[PDB]
């Protein structure tokens, strides 16, 4: 079998579509990457990750990201039976849209879940098993380990304590911020370069 | 190494068993199945599952129900080193015993986990990163993600809302119903929909 | 490809280091075992585990110990840059350092995972989806299913209530004893048993 591959032919997708994965990104053999899906460069994809773009697509995975160990990222439908687009699943970055939108250097740790509609700012830690769906995070984020975004936007630089469950637009408001003396502050930078350079020790492997 | 295979042989299991898998049912190849595993038609079973019938058995998954990415079933131990059946630990449904009983037109979503002795009853969605174990979850309910049942009965057509861990009687009594109007409330209809429709089109793949 | 294999060259990792297994160890053909890790005997590791020391090392599982489905092990880099080993992600345990130390007849549950700096006593049971991070878990302990311990050390004897998010010293130090009658006080050494029977098994399929 390959672990790379298209998506099937359903009533909501005519015309299946490959991963269109930069020749710089490292997808572990026990990954799983299917169907209408972007990886960008320097990205590092873990061993049992399943990044399944077959009912709400596309899902993005933008520049120097990186997608841990057993990461899940896959959508609610974005085409209706009748061909026709549920808004409501569907996420607008730079005037383009996805189902899945993660980043340039966002790093989705170890177990964390990023269901669609969702779109996840540049530089923003998804902790481990953390879990955002039906939401957007801004940029500069921090959600620490188990924490989760449902139903909602998180403001840039904000931080989800460790096991909070936030599903009201009044509860993000009102997260804490990131300082330089937050203790997650540095997580992402330190994260990102090392699997930056991950991705490129695991591609002299292959 | 093939991916649907036997259980071992233990003091428990004198008699290996190999799953029986209805032609119909899509199992992917990054999955895993093992052992006393009953597998019914129209089922999708996604990348990175494990159901693993070789402690507590058997795993039952009924008619076009779906087994997403990393979902795991297992199960306690159903028989003593002694040959004993150890009750406590089998469940009971339509009167034959299983460790893990999955009920027709049910959706285990991505990351969530049944453990024996457990029993899901038909058109419930278990929502993702969600947990049973010890439980007994009625018909037409919904676990929203990260919400969690052990030890109790959840009657039927209610729901947990996300986050909340249910761990008594008292508690699983009282938690609210599922309304027309209530947000999951078309949920595991439209994921068994498309479900059936994935593995149709995956089978077509294979 | 190779389930097990050698972690690749980086900046903090001039000399590529393979997995060390004992004979008696089972490794599924589906779970990833990565670099400086070693494993005990009559250790069961499980589908869709990932054991992963390419960044923190090393990554060390004892004799019967047992690392279930999608359990993953990873750790924060131990050595920055130019050489210098970080201290604060470095454990110690009977003289000698880890990334990640998980201890002899130590249990850890489907989905939980345990990442560096991190170490887990003898006879402990980490329940199903829980989390241990810059954490140090006593011998004799409970992390009950969803639970979870971060930046603490969890005295020996005590468990953690299913769901509970441990992340103060205070917290840590008032957590419940586990008793003769506490309902999870004797999970784990059957847990262990049925697993170094469960590894035996499935060396007999390989
Ligand atoms: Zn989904
Ligand atoms: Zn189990
Ligand atoms: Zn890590």
């Amino acid at each position: 079998f390959s672990n790379i591959r298209e998506n099937p032919v359903t009533p909501w997708n005519p015309e299946p579509s490959a991963p269109v994965i930069d020749p710089t990104a490292y997808i572990d053999p026990q990954a799983s990457v299917i169907g209408e899906v972007t990886i960008g460069a320097n990205v590092m994809v873990s061993p049992m990750a399943s990044i399944r773009s077959d009912e709400g697509m596309p899902i993005f995975v933008g520049d120097r990201s990186n997608v841990q160990d057993g990461v899940v990222l896959h959508a609610l439908e974005t085409i209706n039976e009748e061909g026709e687009p549920i808004e409501d699943n569907i996420v607008e970055v730079d005037g383009k849209e996805y189902a899945v939108y993660i980043g340039n250097n966002v790093s989705l740790a170890h177990q964390s879940q990023v269901h669609g509609p969702a779109a996840v700012g540049d530089d923003t830690f998804i902790g481990m098993q953390a879990f955002v769906f039906k939401s957007k995070v801004g940029n500069n984020c921090v959600l620490e380990p188990r924490s989760a975004a449902i139903g909602v936007t998180i403001p840039d630089g904000r931080y989800i304590p460790a096991g909070m469950v936030v599903t009201s637009q009044a509860e993000a408001d009102k997260l804490p911020e990131v300082t330089d003396d937050y203790a997650y502050s540095h997580t992402n930078e330190a994260v990102v370069y090392v699997n930056v350079h991950l991705a490129e020790g695991y591609k002299e492997t292959s």
